[PDB]
């Protein structure tokens, strides 16, 4: 179809390897939840502009959790909350401060890639897993699909907008 394929409505699916999923967050709270139920749990939480430090509730992987959040920018903030085993408390692994409200997740090269840092200079980073194929995602906002070969385009969107 189009190289920027979408938008698609919120759903749950197992992303194929080699394709960036670009999610256009349009509200606060949980953007997506992704797990293989074995060694990888990531949830992305959206925090609106100028939020003083506070503990908010988020339902993730079916359970209500309290996360400490803040955002001292005009830009939107996206926190990666992770755990690698079912018994561990989630920790804030990475952040993305963004004027464009776009977050990205990719299966490639054996590991999960996401964007982090601050637009317009956000960059990618990897996360290891021993069960990449098992990782599914529940996405709560509209999203697009872009091949990994076209990451330069994905990077422009993340940093500069659609
Ligand atoms: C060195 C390399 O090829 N790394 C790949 C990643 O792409 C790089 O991403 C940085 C930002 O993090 C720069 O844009 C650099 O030019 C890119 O080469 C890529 O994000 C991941 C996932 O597709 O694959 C790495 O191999």
């Amino acid at each position: 179809g189009s190289m920027l394929d979408g938008p698609y409505q919120p759903t749950t699916f197992t992303p194929p390897s080699d394709y960036w999923i670009l999610i256009n967050s349009n509200t606060n709270g949980v953007v997506y939840e992704s797990t293989n139920n074995s060694d990888f749990w990531t949830a992305v939480i959206a925090v609106e502009p100028h939020v003083d430090p506070v503990d908010r509730q988020y339902n993730v992987f079916g359970e209500n959790k309290q996360f400490n959040v803040r955002n001292d920018s005009d830009k939107w903030k996206f926190l990666e909350m992770f755990r690698g085993s079912s018994q561990n408390d989630f920790y804030n692994r990475r952040t993305l401060t963004s004027n464009t409200r776009l977050v990205g997740i990719l299966k490639y090269g054996g590991r999960i890639w996401t964007f982090h840092g601050e637009t317009p200079r956000a960059t990618t980073d990897s996360s290891n897993t021993a069960n990449l194929n098992g990782i599914s995602i529940t996405i709560h906002s509209e999203f697009y699909i872009i091949p990994r070969s076209q990451e330069s385009k994905c990077n422009e969107y993340i940093n500069n907008g659609l």
